[PDB]
């Protein structure tokens, strides 16, 4: 190999990871050659010991990749044959490639990351959830076009971000199915001749089957093209939430004041939300990782292409950014304090409350069409005077419409307004209140499904 | 409203498929007002008699979008106004918004879409196992970096290509249990004072449940964006067949012979037979990459709730659907017309040695370890290499040399034929393996099917 | 050819607006064939009057393609043979190919395309220059992390987000070189035995230049590929001004007052009056990133020469150029009739001690190193920062008026 | 700030690269608080000499950073407050925010990085540009859909690979105009009320003006996006290139022959020589485009001014930098190992019979019409000798084209150098 090539072709700053897995797939394709017959116990019991030993320098890190060796693959054969012989060493590539290898360790690592994730993604869910649950009065305006449009309760609001992240936890529970197929036992694409038992080491390191095709196994990469759409809908909705908090902590805006702890300052007197704006930032990124990985995959023909190493560096920073993401969200979320009296006050400003007079008049049985005008006659008649729909007139309600009397005032409040919203999605505290459990419930459900 | 405004906020040229959907829906809705007591029989008879006659008029061309329409939102409400007067058309607004009438309408429209885009994936799974079948022992050199590394079925190569499309009818089901869930009574973003019910609206119109936060069912698109994976990952999976037929349709290979009827000629090259259809979805699998980027980057950011930006998630869509819609049928065509030149194929199989590996597993059946093998098999390359032979045709005295271990009941293993049969694991390409690879494709294509229709 | 063949080779229905192109180039390639004496002038003239009936017919809407025309060029070839015969219709087709035609014509279409965008660009750049104009000495909060930073003149604001349109127009002009380059008579990919001329027929349909290798001229597309990010980069600036509006908006800024006829309301909410202009925008420039990445996956791993997935070059680059064409002199439009409350951005310009930076800063005139009346005032404030590019008013009112005269000096380049 | 907040904000594992440039810098800074009088002699050289010393450590590598440092910008700042004391090394501070210097820091940084890319680039036509001089006149089928379409000299081919490389080359010496401007002391956002010079500075440290904006030289990173896109380019142009030689090198085309330094083979399969570079080059393209991608969407939706999102401006550009820089060296050397097959690539260039349209050509000057049309010229050398014109296939203008090539790329690399 000459300089360039070695640099391009070296894999072992980012593959390493892989190592752990590489050591206990190679200890149950160990028992499937003796099995097979093709050790003898004693070549059997050699290797374990030597894969032991090799696991334990790994995981203290005394064994580690030479400048010399190209992937975690070569490497801990390098390691292995130092331990036990030469002969012995090489023994164990007997029908494997590193083909099967290294898409089965992919697979291995990428179901516990998901399962990392997930645990950050309920970090988050359930941090939403706690505030939502400390603020179940606490009215703001609801925004449509960052308009005010009509009054939530607070924990409504809060719940909306915490449904999405649900169902990206959804989406982990249907992928991992997918990635739980194994192609060890495939080789480099077609089998192997000798007698190998793909099924048991598919049992052994923990996959539900064993692939039905070596080709496809050994060449699809469409389980890491889905990881990598899951981490990018996942840091998508964080990135919503972040927009929310962001314009929330501004000086105009003062819906929160953040935490000391989970802000920043700069080179005077400022309190940045500089964890939400990274995680804004951040999904722009793990939108690259998504959309460079399906480029990569594109127009492959069968089998097995080096291009296909590239399905790694991807995934592993869709992983580690929200590995760094979900906690300081779940954090800053948790650390947020809410201007209360802050929200009410503009809960009703923009006469947010016209919609409940509209909906009033239907119910007296005015066509929606005239009433929405009516509407907006009050809301023109209240603007021009600096008041509040509530205290127009008996007079100057009767001018708007014959319809429109002393009555409807008893539904012209913010709390008023939220309460009557009480089908299921509403904003009434009774919905929020249910809509709070089924989180619970899901969240807990979804966390069994993938314990198993 | 000025010109520029309005020629922006303009969606009828694309949104305008919805409008079935949306005179349906409002069947559903009338329905709802009713039963909570805000329309009289008169009225709601009225509107039904109205979105009836407004459907059909939709749906032979007599009704259509003006230039005045804003949304196709506002074009059935012109027509429906028409139809039935300003005072009864008008009463349709109570207690939904645009909102939640459009997130409702392109779901309903995208679960029928999937359904239609899956009828094409199963085409094209089912010319890819009808090809295996035909061609149950045809054996061709199987490529890694496009490098002639072992012997393969041709039938096994084939069935590669249906397995991913397999998978991502999978993730079509897995994505229709979460389009299945309605917005209707979510109205601009709080729910509505009025007392109507969603889960009946939600019933009516195929939907499984209704959502449980209206701001989440009116803000969020996560669905759509899920939509446009699945529609670009089957792009994909579609551009790796394509890129194997291309390179199997060259002069070089002559692999395959494609077909007349399924295939492009010149406009100045008189003798050319291009692989177009391939060569169009390898093209628009990029296209279709480019939409779910898209369309996340718009999804990226939003402030809940609703804000305009969330009109752009439907064109995306659509045309990936679209795209998709044109190139299944036409790739299950290609597929189907094509012709193998399975004497081609063969004479290939065994060229650049790819019989070694089956040379040295011999070794190692004999106890050899691997690595020696392997050097064996390096060796007994170049000796036939320099001879111009094949492996077989190493003499007793050749073999021998090569290793003491290696004896002549090794030439018994090194053809094609024994190559192929000896993987007989699950997943090799060994024919008996291959046949019950294709009763599963079988199987799970019509257990994926059924889950679709419920 | 099948039926599914048929739906999916045709492009009529998007590649017809290269019609007129085609024709222009019909005419110059006749004159290539005429001079390289392959026709009379008896012929000559038959092929010049029957492209030029053909033409005037096109933009009357008297010929359009059918269902049966795969493509902009089929279509056109079959009424020019209806115009002037089968046998003299023949002649043209000699010395070109599709891959050639199609390369040429979508060069020709870009070119003008992106000079609508570039006068679309200015206006917006204009629009934001007006309302600077307008008002002159104005003063707001400065954010940084939407967090009040520092007092700045609006007129600062509103003009950095007209540098980057004007490097947008930079870019246009560094594009329109590379564009300018003619595939015309490389047929295939090799050239033709006939003795034709890229550079007269180069010369004659407005390029600075004929290609200098027929292979590369082509099947790269990487011109295409270019006016993608051009106009993707162009949605991204107008995206950051959409941004800043749509917030500027809120009821909790109140900014600013959207112009009733700018802005567009509720079915529900009478009284709604929402920014979908800026929204549009921002949503918009999602969709056109996605089409230059989209772009760039249809290039990856193409082999030369020509291949039909070169056929993607177009619809992408067409739905970005035309969301630009409708974005633009919205958001032009947007911004001119914004109504800016200065006042209200007077009163928080000084909240949160924005003007703490300002005493630390006397401090440092003062001797002391780095820790911690006449500044501290937001008028005092900002007209101490009177470097270049800061927000003293002096320097707004010259920079201003640079922001004019390297809009027209970029204006100039493209008419060149 | 809790351990989750510090874990995120830390950035010292990839911004430790602007080291260097951040000393150069704050050196260039020193001198201008020194002419507003805002520094003494004793206290600017003090000051200098700090910046020196911490220069030398970091060079040889004895000062990195800690786990607790932010960011490169703290680093340095610790560093100097070791070296000349916490007064001293505090002035520097004056006049500066962390939100000019990244942006200049950054730009300095690129406009390394792409002129290291530009010689890999340079690197690769040459080695294109050597193949066809080697192969002057070796002839093979031309190909379009990967059909045998019409004969082409080998060296027209590779040459057309050679074009989009050095337009890419022009993208970069087009991008490095709007590169070379300086936000130094444009401050955090608004300009600074002590007496700095922007001017000076930008020359200090070899920009070519400073900006016209505050607001938007410490807000804007179009510059960044438009390096992604460049790079992406060059890649994708690779991976045109990539495919062929992939193709080539397959046992059906037999065209080219790889070299064993410039190949990679197979743990369990003797016989294999792969074409792993070209397939890196064709994969990271993808990657690249990735990049590029996610970049813009990162930029998208940004409120003025500067935004903490802003930070992931670096990564990404770095990334594609750090490919290319790997993936041109590599390539260039593919392109220059390779055997090739020209008897191989002569059988088949008459296969197909791509001699049809010479056939048509021909009987064209003879009067028929094309449409219709469907010796001297059925030969392959006389077929690729037709075609004569500019562009063409024709051996004496490929000899133009390709001193046009040497030309070009040498006019390229000058304007780099300017
Ligand atoms: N080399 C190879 N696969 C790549 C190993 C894993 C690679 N680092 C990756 O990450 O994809 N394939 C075999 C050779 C082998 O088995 O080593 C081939 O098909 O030639
Ligand atoms: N107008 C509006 N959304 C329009 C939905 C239809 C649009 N084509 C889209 O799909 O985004 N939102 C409401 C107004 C309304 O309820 O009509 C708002 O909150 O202001
Ligand atoms: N399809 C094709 N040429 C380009 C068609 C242009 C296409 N409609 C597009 O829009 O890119 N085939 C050429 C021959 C030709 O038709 O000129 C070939 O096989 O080389
Ligand atoms: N306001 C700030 N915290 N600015 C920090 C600038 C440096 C930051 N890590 C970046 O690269 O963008
Ligand atoms: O620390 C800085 O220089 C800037 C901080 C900010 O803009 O908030």
């Amino acid at each position: 190999p000459s300089d360039a090539l070695a640099a391009l072709s070296k894999s072992t700053h980012f593959d390493w990871v892989l190592a752990p897995y590489d050591l206990t797939a190679s200890r149950a394709h160990t028992m499937v050659l003796f099995r097979a017959g093709l050790l003898t116990e004693e070549q059997r019991d050699g290797l374990l010991a030597g894969l032991d030993s090799l696991a334990q320098d790994v995981a203290d890190g005394s064994f580690g990749p030479l400048v010399t060796d190209e992937d975690v693959h070569a490497a801990l054969e390098r390691g292995l044959i130092d331990r036990v012989g030469p002969d012995l060493g090489g023994r164990l590539r007997a029908g494997r490639s590193r083909n099967d290898q290294v898409a089965a360790l992919f697979r291995m690592w990428l179901r516990d990351a998901v399962r990392r994730v997930a645990t950050g993604v309920l970090d988050v869910v359930g941090a939403l959830a706690e505030q939502a649950a400390a603020h179940p009065s606490a009215i703001m305006p609801g925004k449509t076009h960052l308009q005010s449009a009509q009054p939530i309760l607070l924990a409504h609001h809060l719940l909306a971000h915490a449904h999405p992240l649900l169902r990206d936890l959804d989406r982990i529970v249907d992928f991992d199915k997918r990635a739980a197929v194994s192609p060890y036992g495939s080789g480099a694409l077609a089998g192997s001749s000798l007698g190998l038992d793909p099924d048991a080491i598919a049992a052994d390191l923990g996959f539900s089957a064993a692939a039905d095709n070596s080709v496809d196994a050994t060449a699809a990469r469409d389980f890491a093209a889905e990881a990598a759409f899951v981490f990018a809908m996942i840091a998508v909705d964080l990135s919503r939430l972040a927009e929310d908090i962001i314009v929330w902590s501004s000086t105009e805006f003062g819906y929160v004041t953040l935490h000391d702890s989970w802000s920043t300052g700069s080179s005077p007197q400022k309190k940045n939300p500089d964890i939400a704006e990274l995680a804004r930032g951040k999904s722009g990124r793990l939108i690259g990782n998504l959309a460079g990985l399906l480029a990569t995959l594109k127009a492959q023909p069968l089998a097995y292409n080096r291009d296909l190493q590239e399905d790694k560096e991807p995934v592993f920073d869709s992983v580690a950014q929200l590995e760094l993401l979900l906690p300081a969200m779940a954090g800053l979320v948790a650390s947020l304090t809410f201007n209360v009296q802050r929200m009410a006050e503009l809960a009703p400003a923009g006469y947010t409350l016209a919609t409940d007079l509209a909906e009033w008049l239907v119910r007296q049985g005015v066509p929606f069409r005239s009433a929405h005008e009516a509407a907006g006659a009050a809301v023109r008649a209240a603007e021009q005077r600096g008041v509040g729909l509530q205290e127009l007139t008996d007079d100057e309600l009767a001018a708007i419409s014959p319809e429109l009397t002393p009555q409807v005032r008893e539904v012209l409040t913010i709390e008023g307004s939220v309460s009557a919203r009480d089908c299921r999605g509403g904003t009434a505290p009774g919905r929020v209140a249910e809509q709070l459990n089924a989180i619970g419930e899901a969240a807990e459900r979804l966390r069994r499904q993938l314990v198993r």
